[PDB]
C-alpha cells in the first residue's frame, strides 16, 4: 500500500540506506544528507547524472545566504537551483565523492554560516517549496518530506539514475537497481496520499 | 613522448577528426568540440566523468546569450567561473539524458543563438573562459578554448573531469590509459602554454 511503502522507506532512511523516489519516468536515488557516505556518493556519481543535488529548505537557504541562481526561473519544472557550493575547507577540487560529501556536511552541519562555504562549486543546492509534495509534486519536495518524516534535518542528497548508454532510467531499471542496493522504492503519489491522510 | 609542439598539434588533429582530447595539468579533463560531439560521446563522459559536464565559452558568446555570472564575488579555490546554468528551451525533456545535454549544447552554440533559445536553470553548466586563454589563466577552461580556436573551431567546447568508479579523481596514468582506450589525444596545459608562447 501507499502507506506501507512510505513507512518502509522512512525505515530505510533511518538504517542509513537509500531510497529510489519515482513519479511521472525518472527515478532519483536519495540519501539523508547527514548519514551519506563517500561510498554512497561514489555510487550516485557512478550511476547518477553526476549532477548531485542537496535538497534544502528556504530557512537553511537563508541561513547560508544562497541566492536563487536565476531571478526569473524559466526551466520546464521551475526546478529551483540556488547558487552552487563548495566546502570552504577540507576539499581540493571539490569533485571527488569524498569532496562532494565534505561540501555537503559543511552545508548541513549545525550552525553552518555562509563563510563555511565557497561559491560556485560542485554541489548544487535545491530549495524545496514550502508545502512539500502537497505544494509541489517534485523530487525536491519528495526528498524533503521523507527526511522530515524520518525525523531528519530537512536536508537530503539526490540524483537521477542513468543507464550507462546515457539514457535516463525507467521504473523497472530504477527498481532492479534499488533492489540491488538495499534501497527502498517509493512514489511521489504514495507520499502525497500518505500526507493527505496524516 | 615527442615535444610540446608535436603534442599540441597532434591534439588539434584529434579535434578535427571529431575525437576527444584528454587535457592534463593530476586532474584530467575529457573535452570535445561542442560542434561535433555526439550523444554517444556525451554518454561516455557522463559514464566516466564527474557527470558535471561543462560548456566552455567566450565572454562574447556569454553576452550573446545573456548569461550572468552565477556569483558576483567568486570565492571558489580556482575562480572557476561558472555562469548561470542552462537548458535547451526545446527538443529536450528533463535535460539530463546524454541526448538532452547535447541538444542543450547545440542550442547554445548554434549560429545566431538568442537568449530565448535557452532556459535557466538547467543541467548544462557554462564556463566563461578568461580573455587571454592559458596565457592569462592556466585552467582547463582556457585550455579548452584555445584548442578549439586553434583547431579552427568555434571557441566553444565541452569538458568533464575523469572519475575512477570508486569515486576518486583520475590521475595521469589513468587519464592516459583511458585516453588511449578512446582514441583520445593527450595534452598538457604546459605544452599548450609553451606552444602559444612561441607562436
Amino acid at each position: 500500500t501507499p502507506f506501507e511503502r512510505v513507512e518502509l522507506a522512512l525505515d530505510a532512511l533511518r538504517e542509513g540506506r537509500g531510497v529510489m523516489v519515482l513519479d511521472d519516468n525518472e527515478g532519483d536515488m536519495i540519501f539523508p544528507a547527514e548519514t551519506m557516505t563517500v561510498e554512497q556518493m561514489a555510487l550516485t556519481i557512478r550511476h547518477g547524472s553526476g549532477i548531485v543535488c542537496l535538497c534544502i529548505t528556504e530557512d537553511r537557504r537563508k541561513q547560508l545566504d544562497l541566492p536563487m541562481m536565476v531571478e526569473n526561473n524559466t526551466s520546464a519544472y521551475g526546478t529551483g537551483f540556488t547558487v552552487t557550493i563548495e566546502a570552504a575547507e577540507g576539499v581540493t577540487t571539490g569533485v571527488s565523492a569524498a569532496d562532494r560529501v565534505t561540501t555537503v556536511r559543511a552545508a548541513i552541519k549545525d550552525g553552518a554560516k555562509p563563510s563555511d562555504l565557497n561559491r560556485p562549486g560542485h554541489v548544487f543546492p535545491l530549495r524545496a517549496q514550502a508545502g512539500g509534495v502537497l505544494t509541489r509534486g517534485g523530487h525536491t519536495e519528495a526528498t524533503i518530506d521523507l527526511m522530515t518524516l524520518a525525523g531528519f534535518k530537512p536536508a537530503g542528497v539526490l540524483c537521477e539514475l542513468t543507464n550507462d548508454d546515457g539514457t535516463m532510467a525507467r521504473a523497472p531499471e530504477c527498481i532492479a537497481f534499488a533492489g540491488q542496493h538495499n534501497m527502498a522504492v517509493v512514489t511521489i503519489e504514495d507520499l502525497v496520499a500518505y500526507r493527505q491522510a496524516h
